[PDB]
């Protein structure tokens, strides 16, 4: 039912998920003058040398690269986190132009796309109960600019052909997700949702503030996806984002400057 079309899109969720328009809905413009450094924020450790990924899926909305998250392979802890969170699947938003695309924004500025890493806090035993709690997972967001190529990313354009379709799935094997990552790992935190429905309040939001660059090419074949099914007429996956939400009783902290 929902979606990103003419009828479907974010300013109808509320209908289906009255959360929509709850106290700590994601995204969020990112006033950059306003976030506050937080010097008591540690240094992120991202450790994706054991990650293990499976598979990837057309979900409809955009696409899922999967992990094996069954054992403690793929962790992001330290930053604002306590604890230890279990790498699931990562996934994009992205725009029908370069110039729209990212669900945070920066002053206000819009990327080309939005890299989500999703991880789920181990201490709740499964991905089904953290959801369901207010630290329950934590989202390594990353921006996308359309220049030069990121080879890291080329792999993941290249088997978008064989899931062109909702519901396609291929094998995606042995992709190091250690290549979607900028030099710099200085971020923004703040408490925040899901952003596509069930829009749950259990995120811990981390956005780096250095994009990573892709090429035109890379970001034309997202753009080349489908939302439909096999067989049915085309829908170009393209703009599947949700746009910034109040901040409310929200404060954004800078691990950096
Ligand atoms: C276009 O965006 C997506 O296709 C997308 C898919 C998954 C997720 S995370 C899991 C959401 C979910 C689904 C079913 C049950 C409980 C949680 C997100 S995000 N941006 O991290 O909220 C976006
Ligand atoms: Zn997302």
């Amino acid at each position: 039912h929902w979606g990103y079309g003419k009828h479907n899109g974010p300013e109808h969720w509320h209908k289906d998920f009255p959360i929509a328009k709850g106290e700590r809905q994601s995204p969020v413009d990112i006033d950059t003058h306003t976030a506050k450094y937080d010097p008591s924020l540690k240094p992120l450790s991202v450790s994706y040398d054991q990650a293990t990924s499976l598979r990837i899926l057309n979900n409809g909305h955009a696409f899922n690269v999967e992990f094996d998250d069954s054992q403690d392979k793929a962790v992001l802890k330290g930053g604002p986190l306590d604890g230890t969170y279990r790498l699931i699947q990562f996934h994009f938003h992205w725009g029908s132009l370069d110039g729209q695309g990212s669900e945070h924004t920066v002053d206000k500025k819009k990327y080309a796309a939005e890299l989500h890493l999703v991880h789920w806090n181990t201490k709740y035993g499964d991905f089904g109960k953290a959801v369901q709690q207010p630290d329950g997972l934590a989202v390594l967001g990353i921006f996308l600019k359309v220049g030069s190529a990121k080879p890291g990313l080329q792999k993941v354009v290249d088997v978008l052909d064989s899931i062109k379709t909702k519901g396609k799935s291929a094998d995606f094997t042995n992709f190091d997700p250690r290549g979607l990552l900028p030099e710099s790992l200085d971020y923004w935190t703040y408490p925040g949702s899901l952003t596509t429905p069930p829009l749950l309040e259990c995120v811990t939001w981390i956005v780096l503030k250095e994009p990573i660059s892709v090429s035109s090419e890379q970001v034309l074949k997202f753009r080349k996806l489908n939302f439909n099914g096999e067989g049915e007429p085309e829908e170009l996956m393209v703009d599947n984002w949700r746009p910034a939400q109040p901040l409310k009783n929200r404060q954004i902290k800078a691990s950096f400057k």
